[PDB]
């Protein structure tokens, strides 16, 4: 029926609400240990395709560096269960023109896999209504977060272009500010 | 609504179908290596009450000892995002009565989170139906994937007991065949 609207919860209290209090936090310590990546999370949220593993490969401008400070934590059972993320590097005219921690709405690739199961009762026709949800309640749950504090940044977009460009708009903007 | 439902589809496709199919191997390079921990992944379902963070302290007599051998792989943007599993040692009258993979289904705790935000529409009434709906639809997928072969059993129960007997007994019968 609507099951984006339960995902992005889900994404919400497993996930952002864990890694946001400390992010910026172990951002410093790459940072200040390493010789720069600005302070927030973005979050890619393709809503018509789908959601590749290799970023490089949906833009070859957006080159990996490094990893930050792994995070761990006890959670539901499994001892020292660990949060990590990555850190990319923007390319433009074959030029560095930024560096942040960026990453895809892992849900959004739950969503695309459901679409194909039968018994998910989860039509593909659905799947861009429902990636649009997803989106949207997201969004009214980081604006009234205590956890989300000039944390994170959403990266919406529908494609019919270059990606590197579209997360640049979004660290030129927030860099304005 | 019905949030259980899309919960159950994202545990599958964004963890079981990712760490069954290769459970097993990773099993014996633990076994084989160490000097012994049955094959099956067990999974914990508490409907009515929560889902705590320590086993150890849910039940005493259950022992955590080591951990498995790291899976790793890039998923959404986020180069080597790794999945780690817990090994917990069973005591019976301060005896060592067995050995497996034990853990809580995730999501379970994700459920009694949201039946307390404003916003998520669902109610602290609705929880033990919606945990009741998690543990079937999960069962109906487990039959008819073929990445679970062998490779799980869930464990669900309510409680007014101790675990550690609750576990044992679905070690004991598996054991029978
Ligand atoms: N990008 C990203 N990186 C992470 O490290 C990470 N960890 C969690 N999440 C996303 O947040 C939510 C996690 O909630 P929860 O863990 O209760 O459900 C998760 C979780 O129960 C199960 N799962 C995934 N990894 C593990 C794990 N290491 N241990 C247990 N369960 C896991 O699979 C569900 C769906 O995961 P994803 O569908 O990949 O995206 C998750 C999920 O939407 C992550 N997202």
């Amino acid at each position: 029926f609507n099951v984006a609207h339960g995902l992005a919860w889900s994404y919400y209290i497993g996930y952002l609400r864990l890694i946001l209090p400390e992010l910026q936090a172990r951002i410093r310590t790459y940072n200040q240990h390493y010789n720069a990546v600005s302070q927030r999370l973005y979050i890619l949220l393709p809503l018509d395709c789908g959601v590749p593993d290799n970023l490089s490969m949906a833009d070859p401008n957006i080159r990996f560096l490094d990893k930050l400070p792994q995070q761990t934590g006890d959670k539901a059972g499994i001892k020292d269960r660990v949060y990590s993320n990555s850190i990319y590097e923007l390319l433009e005219n074959g030029q560095r023109a930024g560096t942040c921690v960026l990453e895809y709405a892992t849900p959004l690739q739950t969503l695309f896999a459901m679409s194909q199961y039968s018994q998910a009762g989860f039509s593909r026709e659905d799947r861009l209504e429902q990636a649009k949800l997803f989106c949207r309640t997201l969004e009214d749950i980081l604006a009234d977060a205590p956890e989300s504090q000039n944390n994170c940044r959403l990266i919406a977009y529908q494609e019919p272009f270059s990606l590197s460009q579209e997360v640049l708009r979004h660290l030129r903007q927030e860099e304005k500010e």
